[PDB]
């Protein structure tokens, strides 16, 4: 049993490690190159011990053996001992605060995703380029709307993505600040008898925002899951609004920090900026090299089913891991200076989206929201720069940007 040096264990588990990003980035290429996957226990117990994976290959393999390594056993992102009892508590004995698509295995897991798959692939969300368009208008003018100077967070990445992701599941416009409170508070980075109040309230508004698309269906994905067939019989109130749930927070923060990583890096390099400026079909290139090198979800676990091996290492059935996307993005086997913003690099090859069964259903509407987003910004910006420091989020799980402030100068 390879132990994690005490230091990296210690980092790898705080929220401030991902806050400072550069430091952790160090700690991760000499792990992975002597123990890519490798035991972390507390000195004090605070959590429950994990195998952290840390190459491209380890998570990558981990990842594809859905058979072997399950996300519903076990919490589905890091907790310390005390979460773990505070959401069982909340939901009489589940570690899982809402149990949706991502917390499932087989056999119900892939009954549910194919319920949205069709939807999700590209083709059909071509249908949305107008939708999605309007919404970076309006993002961008409350940009401009600010002067030649603001945080381009709180401004554009932050609230854009939320407002695409109420469009597509019918949440009206007057609804944000319950949405917010969602995404930001409820998940994100006796108080259990207020968040087991909050749950219920949010499965009573979601059931009957399904009932409403049951009667008046539209082309949009809280359609398709209001009306889907599971066995012969409709899902569940609980499932329903589970679905909801997940579409709203699996969809906010995450195409935020890409957004955000996508800005930073035009704001940083005005060479870039310009070519892009002058040829937009560089724009997949970047879209792609800012989810990967932003890797706003930054680890999932799993809970190994059996006795297996990954890496060679021996893994013992109920086994905790850690799939850590950060340290598998930023693995040099796979990325020349995995540290360098590069959108030459090739599209459909890093693991910031995961892979296999789960591999994220948004994925072509995360890359088509900032692809557009970005469009609008470049047609309305002749020049963009940093006025101040970036700031990431001290969070495990999901990470981006607290703060982002830029200056620029209207086309
Ligand atoms: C840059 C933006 C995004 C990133 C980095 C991201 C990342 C991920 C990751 C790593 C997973 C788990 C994959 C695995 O376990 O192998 C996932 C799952 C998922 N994502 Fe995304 N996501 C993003 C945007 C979105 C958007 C915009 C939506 C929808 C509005 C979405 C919906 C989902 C759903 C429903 C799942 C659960 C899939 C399943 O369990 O089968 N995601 N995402």
């Amino acid at each position: 049993i390879p132990m994690v040096p005490a230091e990296v264990g210690r980092a790898v588990i705080d929220p401030k490690s991902y806050g400072t990003w550069e430091p952790l980035l160090d700690r991760f290429d000499a792990l992975r190159a002597e123990a890519p996957v490798a035991k972390v226990v507390a000195p004090d117990d605070e959590h429950e011990p994990f195998w952290l994976v840390s190459s491209f290959d380890g998570v990558m393999k981990a990842s594809k053996d859905n058979a072997t390594f399950l996300n519903n056993p076990k919490s589905t992102v890091f907790t310390l001992r005390v979460g773990e009892m505070m959401a069982k508590a909340i939901t009489g004995g589940s570690p899982h605060l809402v149990e949706s698509l991502v917390q499932m295995d087989a056999p119900k897991h892939p009954k549910l995703r194919r319920l949205t798959q069709d939807w999700f692939m590209p083709k059909n969300l071509a249908r949305l380029d107008g939708e999605i368009r309007k919404i970076a208008n309006e993002a961008i003018d409350r940009m401009l709307g600010a002067g030649e100077e603001g945080d381009f967070m709180a401004l554009v990445a932050a609230p854009y993505p939320l407002h695409v992701v109420m469009q597509i599941l019918g949440v009206p416009p007057e609804d944000e600040p319950k949405m917010l409170f969602l995404t930001q508070q409820m998940f994100g980075g006796q108080i259990s008898q207020i968040v087991a109040g909050a749950v219920a309230e949010f499965e009573r508004y979601f059931a009957g925002l399904a009932a409403e698309r049951r009667r008046n269906p539209t082309d949009d994905v809280a359609t398709v899951i209001a009306n889907a067939v599971v066995d012969g019989e409709p899902m569940s109130d609980r499932d329903t609004a589970g679905y909801y749930i997940i579409t709203a927070s699996a969809g906010h923060d995450t195409t935020s920090a890409s957004s955000a990583g996508a800005a930073l890096a035009l704001a940083r390099d005005p060479d870039l900026f310009a070519r892009v400026k002058a040829d937009r079909n560089l724009l997949p290139g970047i879209v792609e090299e800012a989810i990967r090198w932003t890797t706003p979800v930054q680890h999932f676990m799993r809970t190994a089913a059996t006795d297996t091996e990954l890496c060679g290492q021996k893994i013992a059935a109920g086994d905790w891991l850690m799939l850590n996307y950060v340290a598998a993005n930023h693995d040099p086997a796979q990325f020349p200076e995995p540290r360098k913003f590069d959108p030459t690099r090739p599209a459909n090859r890093h693991l910031a989206f995961g892979a296999g069964s789960h591999q994220c259903l948004g994925l072509h509407l995360a890359r088509l929201e900032m692809r557009v987003l970005l469009d609008v910004l470049l047609d309305r910006v002749d020049s963009l720069e940093l006025a101040g420091e970036p700031k990431r989020v001290n969070s495990t799980f999901v990470g981006g940007f607290k703060s982002l402030p830029m200056r620029w100068k209207a086309a």
